[PDB]
């Protein structure tokens, strides 16, 4: 299974407003993950697991063609 992230964010609501987003640009499972890094807490805006490359590509695709942000693979945290 992979994993995107499209953004990581101080601001928890910053992270809640990107995932509704993104669930309107895509049928992949959206969360966010909440890390403790540089003694702030990081929220991470995730989605998958996609089932094949080919289907990573698309969603990235459609999230640069809907400006929600750069999304770049990541091994799940
Ligand atoms: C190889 O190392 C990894 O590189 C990754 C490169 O993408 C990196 O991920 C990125 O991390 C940066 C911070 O380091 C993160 O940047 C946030 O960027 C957004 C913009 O997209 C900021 O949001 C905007 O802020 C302005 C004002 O500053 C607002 O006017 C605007 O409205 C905001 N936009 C939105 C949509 O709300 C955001 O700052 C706001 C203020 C916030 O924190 O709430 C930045 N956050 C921080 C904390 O600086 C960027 O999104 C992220 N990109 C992706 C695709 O995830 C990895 O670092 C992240 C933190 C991680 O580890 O998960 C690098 N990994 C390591 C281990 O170093």
């Amino acid at each position: 299974g992979l994993y995107l992230q499209v953004g990581a964010f101080a601001n928890p609501d910053a992270a809640e407003l990107l995932k509704a987003k993104l669930s309107g640009v895509t049928a992949a499972p959206v969360f966010i993950s909440s890390v403790v890094r540089n003694q702030q807490i990081l929220h991470r805006v995730r989605l998958g697991p996609i089932g094949s490359a080919d289907e990573v590509s698309r969603t990235q695709d459609s999230i640069r063609v809907a400006n929600l942000g750069q999304p770049t693979l990541v091994r799940p945290d």
